[PDB]
């Protein structure tokens, strides 16, 4: 039908070979964008291109890599025209309490989870404003809202996104380009699934859903708000949590 | 197709003669769902008859009134089923800087604005317990996160309705009963037609999309949040206000 | 000193008898304030007088009685000059999960709660006005902000307070009179005294400080805003729960 | 009095020599505490050393360098005892639209307003934790939780001083020290001096106080967050803004 149809819309999702990236690169491609999914190594590239066949391509991307940057929108932009959804999903974790925390495991997550987001986002932007249109799309997380222990530096980047959001939004309202964040809760992953039974009972006894999410329902979120029907949303982070935390 | 589909569901959804209501249940009823609406009269019950056909039908309902909620629920649940989604849509205005505010421009918003909430969300939320399966959602505004002058009874409503969300979303999450509210900005209705041009280009200053919002986007909003897809968020404030305001 | 000197303030403090009220009371004429703090009956009243000394003294209202509020505030008003602080204090719980929640629980908690806060905040509002200064300052709850199960009436009533605080601020901010919300989390109280171990460790196990808080911590936050210089905070919800939430 | 009294307290204040870092410094020094302030030069050092005279002294703190930070902490530890108050306050802008937006002008302002964070807090918190006692205060923005078009490397940022903040408190409120942020709105300072009228009036628009804050206003909020009546306030953002956003 026409409902949150993305059929002519060039999407850009980073670190989609597995879960919640993947997930949301199979729902806007099943929504009728042409879907370009990144991730870091070749083999992970066409792990993407093989899931995506005939609708999009899988590219190796190195998120905290101008050049890699540079060279994969060229290609993109070559084969399919400028990219009007822009996903940013490549993330990492150095998790410690701050005692324990190295210097390295702080600014690769920055480098990472933050700095990422302003790269390519500003990649992207020029085309998006020119056609007056665009969606950028960050997936952040409950942490960065809530707070974790453990966690500060993960927690301090994806805050940091939405700070980032919000500032976008406002610069970009105007010519058409919407920035928002989906921040997930405790999703089902390779990640979560590698927790033993006394963490994830931990964990679960925090989410009033008494269940982890589903990959397919952060995608989900993010089809949605890169649809047509969400052009009124901007500066706005949904949460997707069971209930985990409640704004 | 499978995507946000509503069909076996049951859809109340007050205040729908016209505007954000009626693009509400206009698109609850494309996606599937069967859509009761409601006015307060019976020729706008009849409206509501008119536009929705075979997907549903309009009654007259008074949100203020115990009685006729019991016997309009009744009808419902013995024609359809029992509700599986409702939209509490249903408000007025009684604007005033508050030294010139009468009590019953107070107490005629809270009664309408908020306890209607409660009233509603009470008498369809044991059906849904029983299922395991429900939505209700709640269309908030912009102005109860933001306040506004000379709407302190109209924004005290709208940031209830969030706090009786929030406690809601925690009492029945762990049954599959979600409970959100969308909160539009400035959207185009009746109500900002009739503003002068100094108030509309007034209050666009305050939006950086530089419009108003359509009815239809709160309506995508709010499916989005009815549909299966959206079974994680819960206690939620979905913004649909053109960047006038970032959380 | 200078510091946080609210000598030559007039404040009401309403339900100032016990707790988190007697705490504020005290702590304001501590400062320098001459001080009216209430109670619900005249016993109360004069445990209030006798507490203030010299300072201030205790008066009978009914906060859902707009002729107790009338004839409370002349006194006042002839005796001490205009209210420049007002802290609504005053408060209610009717706790039951929403299927159990009486229609008058409902409505008591929404007058005692929230209505009351329109009222009282009405009955000062001219004078702080004129006088180019003010402070209001509500004592709302995080319950308000974070919801609880079986509290959606307290819950909505406090998140009330909130959006009837933000609007008014608006409202008066170029006219110096600022007005904000304190939110407790859990303070030791009569109220927690009478929970059980079991029901107190549970609540425990929420709060990162691994205590209940004291009244005197929330006199002490109410103090500072309404001290001069607090002069530009105003439509803020300060809190002061020990990390039970975090926004 | 007993109030609000840091004697026996030791203070790090960066970013000291002027305006808001002066009116703190100022202020936790007349409230009792022993002070250490900071500036990028020995000649701000020394202006530090001599406005706060026997109440503590300046020293010359590069924030993204830690053997800068390893020294001046040291010097403390030596001659003061541990810190028992941490206000980061050393910060930049590096402003501009994203299109025009550096690498460098990015990484600029990550180092100096995020990752220092990171890098004095860590320095400090094990002493902290130790005497069971300490407060982490950092100077964050409006822009933070506002968002501002031009401003999304600085805007991301102070976001992330709160993500941070949230993950802190939660790690270390049960061994009773205190994370929180102090967030100004436009405060009146030599940044703000240098602004035309036109630019100056444009930003007053946006504050319902209609007009700048003071860094005396800011230093309140500080020394409030500073004092052991604050013991139950962690993870908050106080907001001093004059009404330019309310959360
Ligand atoms: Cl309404
Ligand atoms: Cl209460």
């Amino acid at each position: 039908s026409q409902f949150m149809n993305l059929e002519g819309k060039v999407a850009l999702v980073t670190g989609a070979s597995r879960g919640i990236g993947k997930a949301i690169a199979e729902l806007l491609a099943e929504r009728g964008a042409k879907v370009i999914g990144t991730a870091t190594s070749e083999s992970g590239a066409q792990a993407i291109s093989d899931y995506l066949g005939d609708n999009g391509k899988g590219m190796a991307l190195n998120v905290t890599n101008p050049e890699s940057i540079e060279a994969v929108l060229k290609a993109i932009t070559d084969e399919f025209g400028g990219v009007d959804i822009l996903v940013n999903n490549a993330g990492i974790t150095r998790d410690n309490l701050l005692m324990r925390m190295k210097e390295e495991e702080w600014s690769d997550i920055m480098e990472t989870n933050l700095t990422s987001i302003f790269r390519l986002s500003k990649a992207v932007l020029r085309g998006m404003m020119k056609k007056r249109q665009g969606r950028i799309i960050n997936v952040g997380s409950v942490v960065g809202t809530m707070g974790n222990a453990g966690q500060a530096n993960y927690a301090a980047a994806k805050a940091g996104v939405i700070g980032f959001t919000k500032s976008m939004a406002r610069e970009v309202a105007s010519r058409g380009v919407t920035v928002n964040t989906v921040a997930p809760g405790f999703i089902e992953t390779d990640m979560t699934k590698a927790l033993n039974d006394e963490q994830r009972t931990a964990t679960l006894a925090q989410v009033p859903a008494g269940r982890l999410g589903d990959p397919r329902e952060i995608a989900s979120a993010v089809a949605f708000l890169a649809s047509p029907e969400a052009a009124y949303i901007t500066g706005e982070t949904l949460h997707v949590n069971g209930g985990m935390y409640m704004i």
